[PDB]
């Protein structure tokens, strides 16, 4: 009664070939209070399927101790999709990439003896098989595979391993084969897929990711052609612009794929959402994962994209009897124009009329009728006669985004974070520089590396008008250099170049000088061959020049380590209270000072509409509401890029339609309404850089035509 199989044409569900429309919604990038609404909008937007990764590091924070509660309740999310009448593509991974912290891998996994990720390595295979088996058993135990009457019609193993395999050689080939066999061996009763994996072994279907995939062919003629990631935009990085992808180009790319025998395509992202807390975002990934998705970060319709793709879906559904009972037949119409025709013996006929010219409209004649094709567009004729839809003709109105201040003027108190020093009265001393992940195990973004330097009274710089020069090199990602308790300077990296060098004159004086380096990670790397081997933190070298001796390398002296902030140890973000402390209010309140905690109590704004905090007056740090981590803020990191105006027409790339250049890369921080109560809400901000909290406002989001 229930089965999933496939043939050369399509995935076959309960014995019927289907042209499946899918979108990605990542369950932990929204709240369970949002999920039913997002799913309903996806259903109303013409999706047949919801696609999600599974996020291992979220589900297994320490070995053998699992978390499937709150926004990590994977079972509940899938059951909501089932309820709405949609299928699921479960992308287990468990490497998932996804601009997600460490690619999804638990940081603890890295420190298992003998471990090597994403290769033919026994401890990795054991841990990966163990978690995949855990997920498969949990789905089975809830009857969630389609073969059981549930929604899951397919699962993905690994993610984009093909390029890695290719670079790492024979051990990559072995691990590929192993992974595919281990997955198929779990007997889910439904197909397995691998994206970007030309050599995926039968019975696994290899699939295509990208802005366009119309030229892609699966690795056997008896496998269907599937596009697992139709990129709907691109991610936002701290320091980068907000990338957009025009609806007309997306619609063209989808029509181009479908007209060429493609039978599954999935929008990545459909709802992008938010990297809440501090274990979600990947390296330098913004708290917003909006992605220019059909549903915006806050869950509102992104018009006109949402409606324009809804209308495309309607056309595809009208075409579907023809699509599933024939194969595409191409007739050339002109220099840059084609007809892709699906003509069934049943009499059903659907046609796609294309104009690949990126500059000019062209009139074609098809079956005796003229059809005007705007540049870079495809018309869909679900009966081979009536052009119900053209990918460049948008009948949805656009809606523009407003973030309007609500409430106004919170009453703040502040608390200044200690600058610690190498008091040899520290539980963490070592005679060298240790890598940050190793020391913190990613329990905090912050690690203090501290050392004392003795200056002789007879140093020449003390007589002459001069300061010596300190160089600190770090693997990244932000570094604050404190000398004798005072911030001397701050440097910070980029996604592509997280490494840092601080070099500057420092105000050392005679006698003992205290150097305290605060090293900060901003999410962990999530993509790249051997990315899990890359370092963070101050590994040096660290040198002082300009002394009577010459230069003094400090890398082998006693280093003292403090993991995390004092406010983190005192739980200042917490509703109970973060070890209390002397909060300051009114005139003496700390302002534009580094390492300052701020807190305010507030009533929830009115309305049903989404909320954010406007953090433009702030610098960098973390936000909590009622003890729950809203995410990192970094409004001080200005967007740089090329924000040239763009046309939908012609080949898209992720830099073609960038917006927000010269603004904070993220100014507004999403606050889920369900996290609030009517009154007595506690807002805690840790401000790492320096800010004026009086400028913080709650804002309400709306979009109108
Ligand atoms: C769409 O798909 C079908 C089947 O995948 C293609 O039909 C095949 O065409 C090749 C080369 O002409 C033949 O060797 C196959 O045996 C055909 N298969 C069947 C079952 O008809 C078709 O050519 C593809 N169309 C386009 C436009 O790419
Ligand atoms: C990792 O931590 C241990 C101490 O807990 C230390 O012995 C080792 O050298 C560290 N290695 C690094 C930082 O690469
Ligand atoms: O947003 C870019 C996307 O890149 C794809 O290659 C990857 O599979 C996704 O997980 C995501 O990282």
């Amino acid at each position: 009664e229930f089965s999933v199989s496939y043939d050369d044409r399509a995935i076959i569900i309960n014995g019927k070939r289907k042209i499946l429309i899918s979108g990605s919604i990542h369950y932990p990038r929204s709240t369970p209070q949002m999920w039913p609404d997002l799913i309903q909008k996806a259903k109303d937007g013409g999706l047949d399927v919801i696609e999600t990764y599974v996020f291992w590091n979220g589900h297994e924070p320490s070995p053998g101790k699992y978390n499937f509660e709150g926004r990590y309740d994977l079972v509940r999310f899938i059951k909501m999709v089932q309820r709405a009448g949609l299928y699921v593509n479960l992308r287990i991974g468990p490497y998932v990439c996804a601009e997600w912290n460490f690619g999804g891998f638990p940081v603890w996994l890295k420190y298992v003896p003998g471990m090597e990720f994403r290769t033919n390595n026994q401890p990795f295979k054991v841990a990966m098989q163990g978690f995949v088996q855990k997920i498969v058993n949990m789905m089975k135990s809830e009857n969630l595979f389609e073969s059981q009457g549930g929604p899951i019609i397919m699962a993905q193993i690994e993610n984009e391993y093909g390029p890695v395999e290719w670079e790492i050689g024979a051990p990559g080939k072995a691990y590929t084969k192993w992974a595919a066999q281990m997955a198929v061996g779990l007997k889910t009763g439904v197909p397995w897929i691998m994206c970007k994996q030309e050599d995926a072994p039968d019975p696994v279907i290899d699939t295509c990711n990208g802005f366009y995939c119309e030229g892609f062919r699966p690795n056997k003629p008896y496998k269907p052609k599937m596009w697992t990631e139709v990129w709907t935009g691109w991610y936002t990085k701290f320091g980068g612009p907000i990338p957009q992808r025009p609806a007309e180009d997306i619609a063209f790319s989808v029509a181009r794929f479908v007209q060429n025998n493609g039978s599954f395509f999935n929008y990545y992202m459909y709802h992008g959402g938010t990297n809440f807390g501090r274990t979600s975002s990947g390296l330098f990934i913004a708290t917003s994962y909006d992605y220019d998705a059909p549903l915006d970060e806050y869950g509102l319709l992104n018009e006109p994209k949402y409606g324009h793709l809804r209308d495309l879906h309607k056309a595809i559904k009208l075409s579907e009897p023809a699509l599933v009972s024939s194969y595409a037949a191409v007739t050339s119409l002109g220099s840059n124009q084609e007809a892709h025709v699906y003509r069934s013996k049943s009499g059903a006929c659907a046609a796609f009329l294309s104009n690949y010219d990126s500059r000019y409209s062209v009139k074609v004649t098809f079956q005796n009728r003229p059809y005007n094709l705007p540049p870079w567009s495809i018309s869909i004729l679900p009966d081979c006669k009536t052009a119900v839809y053209n990918t460049a003709q948008v009948n949805s109105q656009s809606s523009s985004i407003k973030m309007t201040p609500a409430g106004g003027g919170l009453s703040w108190q502040s608390y200044n974070e200690e600058t610690p020093t190498a008091d040899d009265s520290d539980t963490l001393t070592a005679n060298g520089l240790w890598e940050q992940k190793n020391v913190t195990r990613d329990s905090s973004d912050y690690l203090w590396y501290m050392t004392n330097v003795n200056i002789a009274s007879n140093e020449g710089f003390l007589k002459n008008g001069k300061d010596p020069y300190l160089t600190v090199m770090s693997a990244g990602h932000v570094l604050h250099v404190f000398v004798n308790g005072k911030l001397s300077g701050t440097v910070y990296g980029t996604l592509d170049n997280p490494k840092l060098t601080y070099s500057g004159n420092v105000k050392l004086r005679a006698g003992i000088n205290k150097i305290s380096l605060l090293s900060v990670s901003v999410g962990l790397p999530n993509v790249g061959v051997h990315y899990d081997t890359w370092n963070a933190g101050v590994l040096g070298p660290v040198t002082l020049s300009g002394l009577n001796e010459g230069s003094r390398n400090l890398a082998k002296q006693k280093w003292s380590y403090k993991v995390g902030l004092k406010g983190e140890s005192l739980s200042l973000h917490s509703l109970s209270g973060s070890s209390s402390v002397e909060w300051v209010r009114g005139s003496l309140m700390a302002q534009k000072q580094p390492l300052t905690w701020y807190k305010a109590t507030f009533n929830a704004p009115g309305g049903n509409d989404p909320l954010a905090l406007d953090m433009a007056s702030m610098g960098k740090g973390q936000i909590w509401i009622n003890g729950e981590g809203v995410g990192r803020h970094w409004p001080g990191y200005i967007a740089q890029g090329d924000c040239s105006k763009c046309s939908y027409a012609g080949t898209f790339n992720e830099k073609k339609c960038q917006t927000n250049c010269g603004q904070p890369s993220q100014r507004w921080y999403h606050v889920p309404r369900s996290w609030l109560k009517p009154s007595g809400n506690l807002l805690v901000v840790f401000e790492e850089w320096g800010g004026n909290p009086t400028g913080i406002s709650l804002v309400r989001r709306s979009r109108s035509a």
